[PDB]
């Protein structure tokens, strides 16, 4: 039986080379350029960006490629590289919410998104997709797909919002929205601020308050892993997760309750109450009083502790506290499986084999139910650390999970022009 497989990145070459033949291949015509957002791994701060909280993703190196070109009409072509013989096709004029289904939901979506937003410059396009960004894999496949789209509209249409930070927020909202209201899976707004605002060698410091403009709601904080001689481990479990299956929506809907029984706009209301509290044990225990249901309870003491742990986090780590780091993580894992209840066997099993194989610290990335683990590990250890996985994996009946590298890369950005 073979040796745990890594996903290595797609280079900027292999990338737009990928891409522009599966364009030419489906369309004939040459694309108008290539553009590219990646996946995230968000390092702590889980099932805290729907409650207005903090968040701290890094973009990974494995990034979707789109060569696009726009159409004089309102039809939208699209292709993936995984199934080059489908070319999905729809029509933006007078199209609905819900109103495109599969996954050519999520690009179309990014178009329709910008016109319900008054960019009337913007019609169709031909667009070929090719990621390495593994499905079912916990890391914004979603995400990567329509903020790379969105920058890609942006571009062709010269709608002056891709070359700017504070620029892309409005990128963003539209991905957010083609998510959301035409593909119709719930999502929060972590993975494609990651995916458009992250930078080379840093994490995203995301405060999710509405009410902040985008100069407000950012900090880069230095994620440096070689300056202490460390290792980011991805392993993607690979575990069965139907894509959308009701249990994220029904988190966020005990949380919204929660809020309204509580009386506050949001549960960063509630849990900067307690932060600031001499007594924080006192301040948690009268607020979970005010809840009657035992679920409940346990969701609010997830959302409020891990809102700390990220500030905790962004301490720790700043200061080469590598061990109080690996708790936090360890800490943040243990509350997502305890009080949140959205890990599987295969999230806990992984993070239990990294625990006890040396790591500093793992914890279940991203929604759960499946997907992904990260651990932070000595340089050098992360291979050791995945067959470890593997061969537990394989001893459990699971099926094979997969590794990524992974290190704080670049956010969206256009990769060819001619
Ligand atoms: O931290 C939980 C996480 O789950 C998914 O990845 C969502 O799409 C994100 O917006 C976020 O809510
Ligand atoms: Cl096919």
């Amino acid at each position: 039986m073979t040796a745990v497989e890594f996903i290595e990145p797609l280079t900027h070459e292999e990338g737009v080379s990928q891409a522009t033949k599966l364009f030419v291949d489906t369309y004939g015509a040459a694309p108008e350029g290539v553009w590219a957002a990646p996946g995230r791994v968000n390092l702590i701060g889980e099932h805290t960006d729907y409650n207005a909280g903090l968040c701290l993703p890094i973009a990974l190196p494995h990034r979707t490629f789109i060569a696009l070109k726009p159409r004089e009409d309102t039809k939208v072509r699209v292709v993936s590289g995984v199934a080059p013989d489908k070319v999905a096709e729809a029509d933006l004029d007078g199209l609905k919410a819900r109103g495109v289904d599969g996954w050519s939901a999520y690009p179309t979506g990014v178009a329709w998104a910008l016109r319900q937003a008054g960019f009337d410059k913007v019609k169709g396009f031909d667009a070929a997709f090719v990621s390495c960004v593994p499905l079912g894999s916990g890391l914004s496949s979603s995400a990567a797909m329509t903020c790379s789209t969105a920058l890609a509209l942006d571009d062709v249409y010269g709608l002056g919002y891709g070359d700017s930070d504070a620029g892309r927020v409005t990128l963003i909202n539209a991905a957010i929205k083609s998510e959301n209201e035409m593909a119709g899976a719930s999502t929060g707004g972590l993975d494609q601020n990651a995916s458009m605002r992250c930078t080379e060698g840093h994490a995203l410091l995301l405060d999710c308050r509405p009410e902040l403009t985008p100069l407000e709601n950012v900090s880069q904080q230095e994620f440096d892993l070689d300056k202490y001689n460390l290792e980011l481990l991805v392993v993607d479990t690979q575990a069965p997760h139907q894509l959308n299956d009701g249990q994220y929506a029904q988190r966020r809907a005990t949380c919204e309750e929660a809020a309204k029984i509580l009386g506050v706009a949001n549960l960063r209301v509630t849990a900067d109450g307690i932060s600031k509290a001499d007594d924080q044990f006192q301040a948690l225990k009268e607020t979970l009083d005010a809840l009657p249901d035992e679920t409940m309870k346990k969701r609010v003491r997830h959302v409020v502790t891990e809102i700390e742990r990220v500030r905790s986090f962004v301490r720790a780590f700043a200061q080469g506290d590598i061990k109080a780091a690996g708790r936090l993580f360890n800490a943040s894992h243990d509350s997502l499986a305890a009080d949140y209840e959205v890990t599987v066997p295969e999230l806990d099993i992984a993070v239990d084999v990294a625990r006890k194989n040396g790591a500093y610290g793992a914890r279940m990335t991203g929604g759960g139910f499946g997907g992904s683990i990260i651990a932070l590990v000595d340089k050098g250890q992360g291979h050791e650390i995945a067959q470890k996985i593997a061969d537990r994996f394989e001893k459990e009946g699971f099926n094979a999970p997969r590794a990524l590298p992974a290190f704080a890369a670049a956010s969206a950005s256009r990769e060819a022009k001619l």
